[PDB]
RNA sequence: AAA
């Protein structure tokens, strides 16, 4: 059992517990291929090792070995054939691959290669290489493999910064991880911009990195400093590196600023290069949604003639792109929610309902998203299905998720409005009286609350 | 990646 025990001491994708789910694997593979072709980074060893790991999980071990050989080839060709500790991730993945393929003599050869380097560098462990480069590699792998891994990713980069606070690579990874984690909390009450200072430091330490700049721009826009942010958008757009990724986030920036036509032009250029990106399809749908809202206001809700044709084009285009996003990544919860809401605009309540039913079964990484799912389904029930019974059920389910948020407050207000309406048509509805007491209790008005709870009690 |  020495071989398997030794393999478990290696630091590589096989021991990083990435937990890649089958239903997210097609999208992951597409994003890995996009990154190989279009993200300009100093080292590409990590991304080719992740592609090999994906190929292995797909049952394509010979294809996996080709990616590991490419990782080794690129490491030398583009860095003066110098030795680099990042090779140990590749060798570790070779050892695991050969073990799984039954090429056990070769697996042992790769264990021996790793051991030889750990000894040469006075590493305390025989096989587990302790160095900042491999902490970074672990972090980048976690960061590519879905939101459930982001706290672990951030901690990988933080471990480096606790020893070397000006390390450029880990500054970048820590800032991106922190930014995405801030996004998970962006609608929660009293959320704070933990990623802002990290992003400023990462831009300082990585002055040519346009990916970091556009995230800094977006966080500045979040914090009410759009003009400052726009300077970073312009700097990133002036450099050719990673252009297709810069376009995604610049487009978000311009959409949120109100320059939707400009956003769409950038996204359509980006789609020429990465047509499988679910982020691009979702962002494109969001632009069409924003244009729909614009047309509705200019025509005060009653577009006719060419305006009606334009509106229908926006609705059907948003549906097309939201459907494209969820075909490619069926776990993309918020894209299903935007899709359901757009089927309401199209007048197809059966397809809206179908997508809401799908959403009610999901288990998002961000648990608060289920507040939005119940809230919007409750609104659909109240306003499209004319079912106060089901509206109340789902407003209550949103409220039961206790985390204070924009949506939980809207759900309380919507429930209040609904029950006040029912009491106007029937002042002695006992269920409505106690729900109104509940609402007032959640708001803090304890005397009004107990009044309605008592009033409700008497009648019974 | 909605918000
Ligand atoms: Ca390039
Ligand atoms: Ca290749």
């Amino acid at each position: 059992h020495q071989v398997k025990d030794s393999l478990e001491q290696l630091r590589c994708h096989f021991t990083w517990e990435l937990s890649i789910d089958d239903d997210e694997m097609p999208d992951l593979e597409n994003r890995v291929l996009d990154q190989i072709e279009f993200l300009d980074t100093k080292y590409s060893v990590g991304i080719h090792n992740l592609l090999a790991y994906v190929k292995h999980l797909k049952g394509q071990n010979e294809e996996a070995l080709k990616s590991l050989k490419e990782a080794e080839n690129l490491m030398q060709e583009e860095h003066d054939n110098q030795a680099n500790v990042r090779s140990l991730v590749t060798w570790g993945n070779f050892a695991w691959m050969y073990y799984h393929m039954g090429r056990l003599a070769e697996a042992q050869t790769y264990l021996d290669k790793v051991e030889n380097i750990c000894k040469k560098l006075s590493n305390p462990f025989r096989y587990r290489m302790e160095c900042p480069e491999i902490d970074c590699e672990e972090g980048w792998a976690l960061l590519k493999c879905g939101g459930k891994n982001y706290e672990r990713a951030k901690a990988c980069f933080e471990k480096v910064l606790e020893v070397d606070p000006e390390n450029p690579e880990s500054s970048a990874g820590y800032a991106i991880s922190a930014y995405r984690l801030d996004g998970f909390k962006l609608a929660t009450k009293n959320h704070k911009p933990f990623s802002l200072l990290p992003l400023r430091q990462a831009v300082r330490l990585n002055p040519d990195n346009g990916y970091i700049k556009v995230l800094l721009a977006l966080k500045l826009q979040d914090e009410g400093q759009e003009a400052e942010g726009e300077k970073y958008i312009e700097e990133a757009l002036a450099n050719m590196s990673s252009q297709t990724y810069v376009f995604r986030y610049a487009a978000k920036f311009y959409r949120r600023k109100g320059s939707v036509d400009k956003a769409l032009e950038l996204l359509k250029k980006a789609l020429q290069e990465t047509p499988t990106s679910v982020l691009l399809h979702h962002q494109i749908g969001l632009c069409y949604k924003a244009q729909m809202i614009q047309i509705k206001e200019a025509t005060k809700g009653q577009p006719r003639g060419q305006n009606r044709e334009k509106l229908d084009k926006m609705i059907r285009s948003a549906i097309f792109h939201f459907e494209s996003a969820v075909e490619k990544k069926p776990t993309f919860e918020v894209a299903h929610l935007d899709l359901a809401r757009m089927y309401i605009e199209a007048g197809n309540h059966r397809k809206a309902e179908e997508n809401f039913q799908k959403l009610l079964c999901m288990k998002p990484v961000v648990e608060e998203t289920m507040q939005d799912i119940h809230f919007h389904y409750g609104r659909f029930q109240e306003f499209q299905k004319k079912s106060d019974v089901n509206a109340i059920i789902h407003y209550l389910k949103a409220i039961k998720i206790e985390q204070a948020s924009l949506t939980r407050d809207k759900s309380i207000n919507s429930l209040k409005k609904l029950v006040l309406r029912k009491l106007r048509r029937k002042a002695l509805d006992l269920e409505s009286l106690s729900l109104l007491g509940f609402v007032y209790k959640l708001e803090g008005n304890m005397n009004e609350a107990e009044e309605y709870y008592e009033r409700a009690e008497r009648l019974a």
